[PDB]
């Protein structure tokens, strides 16, 4: 286990400094015997996923906070965690020397790092691109004879995805999302702004756009990559907004419903890519449950839709119970998945705050809330950005868990990286959320899950300044006596037999 090299940039915590010859890492799991628990601890004060071990006791007495596992109370199975291979993320990763590149990719994808198993791939350009392009910019090419991947895919994104896959010991699921269609399929003839597909679902424009999904999946397959899922459109509501500056393609929920039932669903189902999952919405969770009711109460759209993808940007408006909770109650067999998050887009937010503990706590708080309301996965946005929070052709810069400094062949792992790793490292695909109750009112955020191998994992986040002593009870093993320091996050692991 190679320790964090801390550096302060004047914010609430430190970054971990990595370069060509040094990056912090973990040792392989030792799997401690029954009656012993593992603790991974990160703190604002500087601890970075530090391992300790403790005993499990047969008995407990006291008035302190007790959290009780309810292993019989079974909820959602986890798909996984990861981030987005944008043009910007690829340009930043490839600006490092090869050994620094490999330590960045190992930080995310290896067992010596945090075990990411999801990669979101934009279908052509987004704002985190240095130029605007689609795969079919030759005008009025309804045949899509001139559909091709440019070097952003063939030289940047695809080779980095292959390298990530090879470093990962877990199977990695790829998720594709489009921002815009070719401009000649759009009402406004532009990559951005208020504009939809021309015409109506079931017509030549919509059939062409559905076939474009199949051509993308064919082109990626020529490069030996297969997708787990695609979304119906990135943030479809954004294309309904006058002057929207980012690549977009506007759909009402009715438009998405009919596009899926008539065009996208049947087109994917009648392709070699029929096993690729389709996710609807890919948008702010305040749009639930309405968007789910509009799409999923139509059997001709419902039969194609595997899940509902959500973005976190307006979560302050949208209580989880009224959105995720209500959507799970009405549509319990349609999985919910968090497909995009980042801090810093808002005009008042500094784009990049190197070492921000607040930004880390935003991530872990969101992941815990999502898991407590039936969500099966959580996806970061750009895997890496430069210290300006780009590149970005619209100059809408944001933060990333890893910041690359090309001038020093150095990258910085922020608190967001460690807060995400407290889940991604320890909650593999197939883990199941289980019950966890508190003995009294408390300021902690906590979630319990069972690993496929039956072992327990509990994440405890303390967003308060105050140390909170607490006990965890598992009826199969006994009591963990621990303490949740102010501004900390813990992951607890233990065998149950
Ligand atoms: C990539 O990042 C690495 C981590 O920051 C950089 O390594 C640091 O490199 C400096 C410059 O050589 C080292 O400092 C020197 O340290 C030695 C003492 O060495 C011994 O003790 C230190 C702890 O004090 C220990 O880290 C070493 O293993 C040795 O046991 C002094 O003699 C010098 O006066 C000077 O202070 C750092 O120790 C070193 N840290 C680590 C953790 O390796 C590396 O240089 C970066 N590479 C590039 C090219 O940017
Ligand atoms: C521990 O738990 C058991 C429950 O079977 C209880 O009967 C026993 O007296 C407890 N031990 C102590 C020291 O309280
Ligand atoms: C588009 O495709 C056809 C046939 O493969 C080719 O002859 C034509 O010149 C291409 N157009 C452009 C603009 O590259």
């Amino acid at each position: 286990a190679r320790p964090c090299i801390p550096k302060s940039f004047g914010y609430s915590s430190v970054v971990c400094v990595c370069n060509a010859t040094y990056c912090d890492s973990f040792d392989p799991p030792t799997f401690p015997a029954l009656g012993t628990f593992s603790r991974y601890e990160s703190t604002r004060s500087g601890r970075r996923m530090e391992l300790s071990m403790g005993p499990i006791q047969a008995n407990h007495t006291g008035t302190g906070l007790l959290l009780t596992l309810q292993p019989e109370q079974k909820f959602q199975k986890v798909k996984g965690f990861g981030g987005a291979m944008t043009d910007a993320a690829a340009l930043n990763i490839l600006a490092l020397s090869p050994p620094a590149q490999n330590l960045l990719l190992k930080s995310y994808f290896s067992e010596e790092g945090i075990g990411y198993n999801i990669i979101r791939v934009p279908m052509a350009s987004c704002d985190f691109s240095i130029r605007t392009y689609t795969y079919a910019d030759t005008p009025d090419d309804f045949q899509l004879h001139n559909f091709s991947l440019p070097e952003e895919d063939t030289k940047l994104k695809i080779p980095l995805i292959h390298r990530a896959l090879q470093l990962a010991q877990r199977p990695v699921s790829l998720l594709a999302s489009p921002w815009t269609s070719p401009t000649w399929l759009k009402t406004n003839g532009a990559v951005n702004g208020k504009g939809s597909l021309k015409g109506q679902p079931g017509d030549i424009y919509h059939q062409t756009w559905a076939r474009y999904f199949v051509k993308f999946l064919d082109a990626y397959a020529e490069h030996k990559l297969q997708f787990w899922a695609v979304t119906a459109e990135n943030e479809p509501s954004a294309g309904l907004l006058s002057g929207y500056p980012f690549q977009c393609l506007g759909f009402t929920p009715e438009h998405q419903r009919d596009f899926i039932a008539r065009d996208l669903g049947p087109t994917l189902a009648n392709s070699t890519h029929h096993n690729v999952r389709l996710l609807m919405l890919d948008d702010q969770r305040l749009l639930l449950p309405h968007w789910a009711k509009v799409v999923l109460t139509d059997p001709e759209a419902a039969k194609y839709v595997h899940g509902i993808a959500v973005h976190w940007y307006l979560d302050f408006l949208a209580p989880a119970k009224a959105t995720l909770g209500e959507t799970h109650r009405l549509f319990p067999n349609t999985m919910l998945f968090a497909s995009e998050a980042c801090v810093g887009s808002k005009f008042w937010e500094q784009s990049v705050r190197l070492g921000s503990w607040d930004r880390g706590m935003q991530y872990s708080h969101s992941i815990i809330t999502n898991l407590l309301y039936h969500v099966v996965g959580w996806t970061d946005w750009n895997l890496a950005l430069n210290p300006e929070g780009g590149p970005n052709w619209v100059r809408n810069f944001v933060d990333s868990p890893i910041i690359v400094d090309i001038t020093k062949d150095t990258f910085y792992k922020q608190p967001m990286f460690y807060h995400l790793g407290h889940f991604s490292k320890f909650i593999p695909e197939g883990s199941q959320r289980v019950g966890l109750v508190a003995s009294q009112k408390n300021d902690l955020d906590a979630v319990a899950l069972m690993h496929p191998d039956g072992s327990a994992v509990v994440v405890v986040l303390n967003r308060s300044s105050k140390d909170v002593p607490l006990t965890i009870k598992d009826p199969a093993v006994g009591f963990l006596e621990t303490i949740s320091p102010g501004y900390s996050i813990h992951t607890y692991l233990w065998r149950r037999q």
